[PDB]
């Protein structure tokens, strides 16, 4: 059975813990404390086909890191997460992007764009330009809602997805 590495990554708040708590654990946490990053296991069967999941959940400080290269370098895909309701998030998705093509010698790494908080009617990102930051980076672009469970599977299984297509 082969096991992949996935990533979680955005900003503070966009909702990166209760995206992976609701696959994991199937509950959706509020007030997840923003210290704790930690590692994920889950064996999923996706279009037939089976695949153990290491999620990481980013988390800790904005800051630079070597010890961090080194683990996200090991990433195989990576979860682009912004909150529908928070445009700097959104414009964080470019510098995000940007840092895991240079830990990963700037490879066409898989990874997918998720707008979170899809449940919310106060949004301030539009489809359409999340749809063309997708199509520009030749990614997919998965609408979420960690609160409601919309999307979460289809937002991770996508990611696989586009991992499996990679490693062909
Ligand atoms: C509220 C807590 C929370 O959820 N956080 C998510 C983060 C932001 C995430 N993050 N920041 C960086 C980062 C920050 C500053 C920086 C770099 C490089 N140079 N500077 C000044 C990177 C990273 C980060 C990434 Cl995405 C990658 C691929 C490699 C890397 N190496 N060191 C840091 C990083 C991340 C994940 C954590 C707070
Ligand atoms: N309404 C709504 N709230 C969310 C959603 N996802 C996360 N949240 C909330 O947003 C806040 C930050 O979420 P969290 O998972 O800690 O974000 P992280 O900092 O990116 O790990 C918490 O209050 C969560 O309950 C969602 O899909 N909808
Ligand atoms: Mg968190
Ligand atoms: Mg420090």
């Amino acid at each position: 059975m082969t096991e992949y590495k996935l990533v979680v990554v955005g900003a503070c708040g966009v909702g990166k813990s209760a995206l992976t708590i609701q696959l994991i654990q199937n509950h959706f946490v509020d007030e997840y404390d923003p210290t704790i990053e930690d590692s994920y296991r889950k064996q999923v069967v996706i279009d037939g086909e089976t695949s153990l999941l290491d999620i990481l959940d980013t988390a800790g400080q904005e800051e630079y890191s070597a010890m961090r290269d080194q683990y996200m370098r090991t990433g195989e895909g990576f979860l682009l997460v912004f909150a529908i309701n928070n445009t700097k998030s959104f414009e964080d998705i470019h510098h995000y992007r940007e840092q895991i093509k240079r830990v990963k010698d700037s490879e066409d790494v898989p990874m997918v764009l998720v707008g979170n908080k899809s449940d919310l009617p106060s949004r301030t990102v539009d489809t359409k330009q999340a749809q063309d930051l997708a199509r520009s980076y030749g990614i997919p672009f998965i609408e979420t809602s960690a609160k409601t469970r919309q999307g979460v599977d289809d937002a991770f299984y996508t990611l696989v997805r586009e991992i499996r297509k990679h490693k062909e």
